[PDB]
């Protein structure tokens, strides 16, 4: 079926939970043996969210190459994304090592450091220009260059220096700051505006490594971001845009990381975002 009328049909019939459970039943199951090794317990935020072995990002290190991060490679859309958990106190150096080694231009953050009164990720970037951060375990230096605070999101320019080689690179930090503590946004307008700002920066384009996107676990809000982006790109590429099937795209993405889209409300919000977005593109 088309999307917008499939949407109203699920609303009128109140069957979002059944649609979402079907997706959960059909989703791929691949091994995640490296994630579960005892030496990696303090590298995982949640025991039930792990990268598959076949798609995990490897650190370029011989001691321990493990990070909780997955490469999502969308062949028809010609887009790739790295989805990862919010960094932990003992993985902030690994996080920036990955950014460096994978040649990423942008980092997309969809959570606040504290939500619901608890810490959802480490404070992994510097908040003042004159107070830079040094990651001694991976030999990197990170400096805040500029910060632009808007009503729904903040954009930061950062400099990452590899202290071994003295090479430097400019990284863009796109921080969506207004996702509510509970539920999903009432309108997709600010989330779509944010997606378009990431696109306009070059951070999603083939001349760079894959964008790094995270929330707390790296599957819920993060899944919503890449699902909406890929569906809108396919609608521009194909002769028949109404052939784009959001459930099929989601199942393809779940071949590369488990659990993408965590609730039936997140599924409905993803439909809404693609529907509204497709009208603005034209
Ligand atoms: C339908 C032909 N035009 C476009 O698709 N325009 C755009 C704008 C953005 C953004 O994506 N497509």
């Amino acid at each position: 079926m088309e999307m917008e009328k499939e949407f109203e049909q699920i609303d009128k019939s109140g069957s979002w939970a059944a649609i979402y459970q079907d997706i959960r039943h059909e989703a791929s199951d691949f091994p995640s043996r490296v994630a579960k090794l005892p030496k990696n317990k303090n590298r995982n935020r949640y025991r039930d969210v792990s990268p598959f072995d076949h798609s995990r990002i490897k650190l370029h290190q011989e001691d321990n190459d493990y990070i909780n991060a997955s490469l999502i490679k969308m062949e028809e859309a010609q887009r790739s994304y790295i989805l990862t958990q919010g960094p932990l106190p003992n993985t902030v150096g690994h996080f920036w090592e990955m950014v460096w080694e994978q040649k990423s231009r942008g980092v997309v953050m969809l959570n606040r450091v504290m939500e619901k009164g608890s810490l959802k990720c480490a404070q992994y970037w510097p908040q003042k220009e004159e107070k830079e951060m040094i990651f001694e375990d991976t030999n990197l230096k990170l400096t805040l260059i500029s910060e632009d605070i808007k009503s729904y999101y903040t954009v930061r320019q950062l400099e990452l220096e590899n202290l071994t080689t003295q090479e430097t690179r400019e990284i863009l930090h796109f921080h969506y700051t207004t996702w509510p503590d509970f539920g999903v946004p009432e309108s997709p307008a600010s989330f779509l505006n944010f997606l378009f700002k990431v696109r306009e920066s070059g951070s999603l384009s083939p001349e760079h490594g894959p964008v790094v996107v995270h929330c707390s676990a790296g599957i819920g809000r993060s899944g919503t971001f890449c699902l909406a982006d890929t569906c809108l790109l396919l609608m521009d590429k194909r002769k028949d845009p109404s052939s784009v099937d959001i459930k099929k795209v989601l199942l393809e993405m779940r071949k590369f990381r488990m659990g993408l889209i965590q609730t039936a409300d997140q599924l409905r919000f993803s439909y809404l975002a693609v529907i509204e977005g497709a009208k603005f593109i034209m």
